[PDB]
């Protein structure tokens, strides 16, 4: 099921070249498979009444656990798997944790996945989010990561799915448009924004309130 989507996903973008800025490309779809198929099995089984939507993995750490917004301590501890996104990983998790308490409860209703699987790095090593990628290049990667965003959507047969910040939710939009589906978005639990650090749990509950699901 989604273990398949996301190996013909790799496939995909297996075939597609990265110019200027990129320096190098990370496919944790490759490199960290077993954790993201553990992932994908054990907590990724149809169906889901709503599908969270996260654009990119974090740097390389983040990227390894084969989990969105995966932190080493949630992966490891909560659901057993063998700095911005380190915060947003806490804020996220420890979150989701707080309402739910185990993992069954959750993923029972919900699944978080991401968006685009690719890592884009610079000369110096930092990390470049595909809506920083030049057009020529950001159209065969949109259109494969929609491809795979519909079949997910098919498949899991969400009533909502919500993007994680405005990147993942305009992203939504475009790759879900004439679905039979409401796209909505909490704020991105990022450090970076001061709105977030104000309380990103209170504000993101809220937003998920006015969307008619309950948390």
């Amino acid at each position: 099921g989604l273990a398949a989507i996301s190996d013909a996903l790799a496939a995909d973008l297996a075939g597609l070249s990265f110019s200027s800025p990129v320096a190098h490309v990370y496919n944790p779809l490759l490199y960290a498979r077993e954790p993201h198929v553990a992932y994908l099995s054990r907590f990724g089984s149809p169906p889901k009444e709503v599908l969270f939507v996260g654009m990119n993995p974090g740097p390389w750490p983040m990227a390894q656990t084969g989990v969105p917004f995966g932190e080493v301590a949630v992966v490891t501890e909560w659901l057993g798997i063998n700095r911005r996104s380190e915060v947003s990983g806490r804020r996220l998790w420890g979150f989701i944790r707080e309402r739910f308490g185990t993992p069954e409860r959750f993923f029972a209703r919900f699944f978080v996945a991401n968006y685009c699987p690719l890592l884009f790095l610079t000369a110096e090593g930092g990390n470049i989010t595909p809506d920083k990628l030049r057009r020529g290049e950001q159209e065969p990667l949109f259109a494969a990561c929609d491809l795979a965003l519909r079949r997910t959507v098919v498949l899991l047969r969400p009533r909502v799915v919500i993007g994680v910040g405005a990147f993942a939710e305009a992203r939504c939009h475009e790759a879900l448009e004439g679905f039979d589906v409401e796209v909505g978005r909490i704020i991105h639990p990022s450090p970076a924004s001061p709105a977030a650090n104000r309380d990103w749990a209170g504000t993101a509950l809220r937003q998920l309130a006015e969307l008619g699901v309950d948390f």
